[PDB]
């Protein structure tokens, strides 16, 4: 059960390559180990990104035996996991919380020249203990440089792609086939709100043939749903939210400033603290 001197590799607990429980051995800390028979590509990535707030720190990486090996240090359950365990309702003071933190996380990737291309709830877990107030991203396996590290210059205008994330939250010019870049994430991030938001989004749920036929029955979907009808009952700065998002540019900087003061104003319209106190931490 050895892992690179010091790690105990526990019990498969999950996959993302598998996830499993461990130990370091020599700390007296649990971790988080995956283990794959593209776990390199992603640790350059997790490394480059180290530093960032809400970003996973990476203990280990390595080899062993028949397995490449990366020790991540543990973290809490994922928001679709804490989603699911509240009977798939958030209250709006938790939404806003989540969107504030979700938005930054969003823009640290996009400062360190990749986009994330899976920003879905599934990608964000809360952190343990003394980190339980902060919102961890995970998952660099379809993440993508959008930039050149050095000169800044944006990866060329693209058509006829696959769809390389979840088409539940993938933005319309992702079902367009239009290469993705830092507009997208925010868009799909728009979407992940107004889901927390209604608890279900209308094109979820699609019965189709093939999934491919369920690809093209979504982004019809999308595309005939307007804003204002997806976001109607709910504070209007969702709609203004996705229709921003909607008018970036493909090389477009977005402003994360501006999308934060949106949701911070209606969350102090509303009188909320910002104490961290989730729906969850209430049960
Ligand atoms: C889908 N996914 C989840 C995790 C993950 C990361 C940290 N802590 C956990 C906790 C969450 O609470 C329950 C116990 N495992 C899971 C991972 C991962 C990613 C990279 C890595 F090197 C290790 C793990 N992927």
């Amino acid at each position: 059960l050895r892992v690179g001197n010091r790690y105990r590799l526990g019990r498969k607990i999950g996959s993302g390559g598998d996830i499993y429980l461990g130990t370091d051995i020599a700390a007296g800390e649990e971790v988080a180990i995956k283990l794959e028979c593209q776990l390199h590509i992603e640790s350059k990535i997790y490394k480059m990104m180290q530093g960032g707030v809400g970003i996973p720190t990476i203990r280990w990486c390595g080899a062993e035996g028949d397995y490449n090996v990366m020790v991540m240090e543990l973290l809490g359950p994922s928001l679709e996991d804490l989603f699911n365990f509240c009977s798939r309702k958030f209250s709006l003071k938790t939404v806003l919380l989540l969107a504030d933190q979700m938005i930054s996380r969003i823009e640290y990737i996009h400062s360190k020249n990749f986009i994330h291309r899976d920003v879905k709830p599934d990608n964000f877990l809360m952190g343990l203990g003394k980190k339980g107030n902060l919102v961890y991203i995970i998952d660099f396996g379809l993440a993508k440089k959008y930039r050149d590290a050095r000169t800044h210059q944006h990866i060329p205008y693209r058509e006829n792609k696959n769809l390389t994330g979840t088409a539940r939250y993938a933005s319309i010019n992702t079902h367009l086939g239009i290469e993705q870049s830092r507009r997208d994430d925010l868009e799909s991030l728009g979407y992940v709100l107004m889901y927390f938001n209604l608890g279900s989004l209308p094109w979820q749920g699609l019965k189709a043939a093939t999934k491919r036929q369920k690809y093209e029955r979504i982004s019809e979907k999308k595309m005939s749903t307007p804003i204002e009808v997806l976001c109607k009952g709910y504070p209007s700065e969702f709609a203004t939210y996705l229709n921003f998002c909607r008018s970036l540019r493909f090389d477009d900087k977005p402003d994360y400033s501006y999308l934060r003061q949106l949701f911070r104003n209606l969350f102090h319209r509303q009188g909320f603290s910002y104490d961290y106190v989730f729906d969850w931490n209430m049960l």
